[PDB]
């Protein structure tokens, strides 16, 4: 998620 690797990541 630090790379916004999935659209469900909080913050992305």
């Amino acid at each position: 998620c630090e790379l916004c690797c999935n659209p469900g990541c909080a913050g992305c």
